[PDB]
Parts: C-alpha cells; structure tokens; sequence
C-alpha cells in the first residue's frame, strides 16, 4: 500500500521502502520505527494518510 505525507506530498510506497533511511523494501507503514519521519519534510507518521479507495 501507499501512504501520503499530508504536509509535502511524498508518497511512502511499501514496495519501495526507504533504504537510505534504513527501511528495506516491503516494510509496512505500521512496521516503521516510531521515530521514522517523512524523508522530505520531517513530518511524524501521524501526518500520513493511507491511499485506499
Ligand atoms: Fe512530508
């Protein structure tokens, strides 16, 4: 699934992860460390919304 950062528009794609910040591809948003933040703007996880119909 994909989640959008409501502040800056960055999309966290679980298939892509965030390798440069220690997140391997396939890591679910709920599995992200509590201290993980948007890599673009710094926003906490609370500011993300799941993109699901
Ligand atoms: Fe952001």
């Amino acid at each position: 699934a994909k989640w959008v950062c409501k502040i800056c528009g960055y999309i966290y794609d679980e298939d892509a992860g965030d390798p440069d910040n220690g997140i391997s591809p396939g890591t679910k948003f709920e599995e992200l460390p509590d201290d993980w933040v948007c890599p673009i703007c710094g926003a906490p996880k609370s500011e993300f919304e799941k993109l699901e119909d």
